[PDB]
RNA sequence: UGCGGCCUCUACUCUGCAGUUGUGGAAGGUCCAGUUUUGAGGGGCUAUUACAAC
RNA sequence: UGCAGAGUAGAGGCCGCA
């Protein structure tokens, strides 16, 4: 078999991507022993997959970690492990399947590497008809093949393609006799390579694409443009960029290093403004794939970038504003800063929770000595000298459940509040002082921005110190009808069991209906269950029946619960034993239970439980009163609520819950003292209303302009109803004001729609009763029509928050660069902005740090769109060593950027530089031509040490021309000291120069 | 070779759920509707945030 | 990470018709 003449002629790209793509490789298997504590083929990772499949299964944890982040970091094998499966049987991968497609890829992977990296090895691997084809290669080329099939489909999902768009691929790839591969097709991933036997092998575009699933994108894009793979089309073609972005779409994730940037107002206000240019998720999913298509933009850098907003960032980004602007003197917002690990056979954990602003407490969190806090707990980045640890992590807000934590300090300036640790045990936390909605936020920072932080922090302490009196004064019991408004808190914003305690209304849930209801309910379900199956459930339900004692103190803990849920006359006994072990107060019907598998287990498990709610049923219709179940009457839930004991719990054992339009009365003073709020009938208006007409009223300004593009909505195509040939519905881009009128005519077309669906739906046989459909179109409209409602409310609520980010950050780039905005307006604002503030050029310093030390990269001008740019190269794996040989931590972006772009083009270059040496040796000495023919490994190594010995290189030479290609290699700078270098932006140029001249002899 | 129907398998996108006990439904989630393109309001349901103890 | 539903794309098997 010959090698391809595209790989011959291109011999310089595939050494050095070839030797890329192992390399990081072996960082994914590298990582993934790392984390899952235990010739690419015999890594451990991959041993381990070697011997899961054969021998008895030692630990199955750790065969499916493996086997589940091998699929993340590779996502390519996904798709071949799923065909490795097929071609064989079992419905599920296996170990199997994963090793075999990696062992094949990783074997020709490294084939091919060896035969571009080396100017003359007599490869037996290329013999006709050898092994190595037989077993590896020729499998893995029809492999490829069947990986690509796949992969085109994928671009129809990830970017919107069309078939007219693929059909110059997907209608040429195969010829049909009678089925078969075009070889002659341009982009054909395999070809007989001159074998003899004629057998399909990878093509050169084939060893292309193998390599490519083990690069980063922006290194596939370097490579590719530099090979003939294109036919016809040109540098700007779409054909150009479909072929690109498909050999891209499921590449190499790679594992990314730590990287904390020093955040502060201006890159605060930066962070908002690259916020708003995006699109908001909710969004992004109802637009049309033109309109999708308009948020993927080319960078500074020639990448795309999809420009659609991960998650709602408004709060945090909030919350870093107020506290790296220091505009609150006493609320500070709730931190977690780590957990702490205690061995005590099981680890607890408990987490760090503390208050203050993210950078001072950021500064308390890790003392010089590598300790927590005043702790003396050492932070670490079954051996009891290794505990009590704490986890490294940086400090955070806490955001779960839509909420926002906060602590009320007394005086101003006050020190972050870091929990107390005890016995090296016990976190000793606090109690959060209040919460507060996130979707009060919005609010809030309105109030900010028409009236001052200072202000709106007062308003909410107020807030917060009326409901402690109020519940200071239930503990006294001096709350009444009389002088409940005495407070200050209006009725809507008071707990139901206030209310029903003034009002004498006072009453627990009623227990006796509430069992009656459970039982029956659960009976329904139990015959359901029983039903579907003749045609964690059961962990959950055991443990549900468990009857608690001792402040549920005997119940099923967290492993053994994880054990049961995992989990022959002696292996009949060890089942039934376990429950014995967990002694199953006992279970009301298990014992009844008490067999041959886990099938036959839930049958009689169900049929029991079946008898055991009918029995109870059976008894609350005789009146009786019944108590052995999960419900339990001593819980406050179920008894009178007391104003003195519930006083005590509203003050001491709950944060404050704030309520919500606390800032609207203010608000709507001041937009009334504004002239140009006159018209606005303030009697309709709420917050989200006003922040539009302030926007539009006062500034003269709107919403991004993607708030106005045409939106898909299944309710709404269901309420429009209109239908293609076959008869299925279309999806239909409607305005606004569309479906406003579609909504208001929403009756008449659901009574439409279901008439037609349901008689559809009659059409197939399988499906016949009448009410059977009514209930199956029932729930189809009743979920369509939720999911457009909230999604149409949520997209409102972005509109606003991007109109107060966008004040916000004008206000404080306004004050700071002393840059001329005021003319600026977030109607301009775009994902690719070419005008407005995005588009100003601004001096920027960007400080971060990197494996333990602190780097800053400034510019003189930058566009303010271009912030992101800093991230990029702080990411960058050389930036750390380069920055080692520059002899400064402080560094101009263009000068890095530029450098970087430099390195790019010198890697190649080194790679042919070793080539035209190991040419000139085996040119000379003719000693290594005969151990090539005998089949003996010859390396650089090697020829430098004949180089060497026959004194042409002295030890010197040979150490620098080892350790710059060695750098190269890994894709980084060598050490200093080792080469004269000049300055930024020619540090790989003068390195590469010096390589050249290092490799001419004596 | 084209078209229609039925069945099986695979991929992508979107929505819902996950130690024990206690406290908490002014908040959050969800459901309903002659409600909202103004996270506004009404009615039902629900421990989700947090903290203590194991 | 495990499980359920809906929409979309593709492949295989069977039948009828031109
Ligand atoms: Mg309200």
């Amino acid at each position: 078999m010959n090698i391809p003449a595209l790989v011959e002629n291109q011999k310089k790209y595939f050494g050095t991507y070839s030797v890329m793509a192992m390399l990081n490789a072996q960082t994914v298997l590298d990582h993934i022993q790392k984390v899952a504590d235990i010739n690419l083929w015999f890594h451990p990772v991959m041993s381990h997959l070697y011997n899961a499949k054969n021998g008895y299964d030692k630990q199955p944890e750790k065969t499916m970690f493996i086997i589940e982040r091998l699929q993340s970091y590779f996502p390519f094998l996904k798709i071949m492990a799923e065909n490795q499966r097929e071609y064989s049987n079992r419905v599920e991968v296996n170990s199997n399947d994963i090793f075999e497609v990696l062992k094949r890829a990783f074997g020709v992977l490294k084939m091919y590497r060896d035969l571009t990296n080396a100017y003359k090895t007599y490869e037996e691997k290329l013999n006709d008809g050898c092994e190595f084809l037989t077993s590896t290669e020729q499998p893995l080329s029809g492999m490829i093949n069947n990986y690509y099939t796949v992969a085109l489909r994928n671009m129809n999902e990830r970017y919107g393609y069309k078939t007219e768009d693929l059909a110059f691929i997907q209608d040429k790839r195969f010829k049909f006799v009678k089925s078969q591969v075009n070889t002659g097709f341009f982009l054909s991933l395999q070809d007989y390579n001159g074998d003899t036997q004629k057998k399909l092998h990878l093509s050169g575009v084939g060893i292309a694409l193998l390599i490519c699933l083990f690069l980063d994108k922006q290194y596939i894009n370097i490579f590719l443009s530099r090979l003939p793979i294109f036919s016809s089309y040109n540098a700007q073609s779409e054909e150009r960029r479909i072929i690109i972005r498909s050999f891209g779409i499921n590449s190499i994730k790679l594992p990314k290093d730590r990287i904390h940037s020093e955040k502060s107002n201006k890159s605060v206000a930066m962070d908002m403004l690259n916020e708003v240019k995006r699109c908001p998720d909710e969004l992004f999913t109802t637009l049309s794939a033109e309109k999708q298509s308009r948020f993927r933009i080319i960078s500074d850098d020639h990448n795309e970038v999809l420009m659609k907003r991960s998650s709602d960032r408004f709060v945090p980004l909030l919350l870093q504003y107020i506290d790296y602007g220091k505009l609150f003197d006493h609320i500070r917002f709730h931190v977690n800063m780590g957990k702490l690990r205690y061995l005590l056979v099981r680890v607890i954990e408990q987490p760090l929770n503390g208050f203050g602003r993210l950078e001072e407490a950021e500064t308390m969190r890790k003392q010089e000595n590598g300790t927590f806090g005043n702790s003396g707990i050492r932070i670490r980045d079954a051996n009891p000298a290794n505990y009590p640890y704490i986890v490294d992590t940086y400090t955070h807000y806490i955001l779960e459940n839509n909420k926002v934590e906060m602590f009320i300090n007394d005086k101003e300036d006050s020190a972050p509040l870091l929990p107390v640790i005890e016995d090296d045990r016990y976190v000793v936390k606090t109690i959060p002082s209040c919460r507060m909605s996130t979707l009060e936020i919005p609010a809030m920072a309105f109030h900010m921005f028409l009236f001052g932080s200072k202000k709106t922090e007062k308003l909410i302490v107020d807030v917060h110190n009326r409901y402690k009196r109020l519940f200071q004064a239930m503990q006294k019991e001096e709350v009444t009808a009389e002088n409940i408004a005495s407070f200050g808190i209006a009725e809507s914003d008071l707990p139901q069991k206030i209310l029903d305690l003034i009002s004498g209304n006072a009453h627990g849930k009623d227990v006796d209906a509430f069992i009656r209801l459970t039982v029956d309910d659960m009976l329904t379900d139990t015959e359901r269950r029983i039903k579907r199956f003749k045609d964690d459930f059961l962990a959950k339900d055991i443990v549900l029946f468990q009857p608690s004692v001792n402040d549920g103190e005997n119940k099923i803990t967290g492993l053994n619960y994880r054990i049961m849920q995992s989990a022959d006359y002696e292996a009949k006994q060890q089942f039934k034993l376990m429950f014995e072990k967990a002694r199953l107060e006992p279970h009301p019907f298990l014992y009844k239970v008490f067999p041959a598998n886990a099938v036959e287990f839930y049958e009689r498990y169900l049929i029991e439980r079946k008898f055991y709610l009918t029995g109870l049923s059976n008894e609350i219709k005789k009146g009786n009163r019944v108590d052995v179940p999960f419900i339990r009457r001593d819980q406050n839930k179920w008894k009178t609520p007391a104003m003195k004991t519930l006083g005590r719990i509203y003050s001491e054992d709950l944060p404050v819950e704030l309520p919500r339009q606390m800032f609207d009365n203010e608000i709507k003073s001041h937009l009334k003292s504004l002239p140009q709020m006159e018209g606005i009938d303030f009697n309709n208006a709420n917050v989200t209303y006003l922040i539009a007409e302030y926007m539009k009223r006062v500034l003269d300004d709107d919403f991004q302009t993607f708030y106005q593009w045409n939106r898909n909505y299944r309710y709404m195509d269901m309420l429009k109803g209109e239908y293609d040939r076959k008869g299925s519905l279309q999806h239909c881009f409607t305005s606004v004001e569309e479906r406003e009128g579609l909504w208001k005519e929403r009756a008449s077309r659901t009574e439409r729609y279901r008439k037609q669906a349901s008689n559809k739906i009659r059409s197939n046989r399988q499906m016949r009763s009448s009410e059977e459909i009514e209930t199956i179109l029932d729930k189809r409209l009743s979920n369509s029509r939720n999911e457009y409602q909230k999604s149409e409310k949520v997209i409102r609520r972005y509109r606003v928050q991007d109109a107060l980010l966008f004040l916000l950050a004008k206000k404080t780039l306004t004050e700071l660069a002393d840059f001329d905005g005021e003319r600026f307006k977030l109607k301009e604002i775009m994902p690719d902005a070419e005008k407005g503030i995005l588009s100003e050029i601004m001096p920027m310093s960007f400080t971060f740090e990197k494996g333990g030390k602190k780097y800053t990269i400034t510019s003189e001008g930058m566009k303010l769109k271009n912030y992101g740019d800093f991230f990029v190269l702080a990411s960058d794996k050389r930036i750390g060593n380069l920055l080692e040989l520059v002899g400064s931590d402080i560094v101009s972006k263009e000068d890095i950027m530029e450098e970087f772009n430099k390195y790019d083009q010198c890697r190649p270059e080194i790679s042919s530089i070793v080539f035209n040496l190991e040419k000139w040796a085996f040119d000379t000495y003719p000693e290594l031509s005969a151990r090539v023919d005998r089949e003996e490994k010859v390396d650089f190594k090697s020829i430098l040490k004949i180089l060497l010995n026959n004194k042409n290189i002295n030890k010197e030479q040979s150490d620098i021309l080892r350790k710059i290609r060695n750098a190269f290699d890994a894709n980084n700078y060598p050490d200093k000291g080792v080469v004269e270098i000049k300055a930024l932006p020619e540090i790989a140029m003068s390195i590469k120069k010096a390589f050249g001249e290092y490799a001419i002899m004596k």
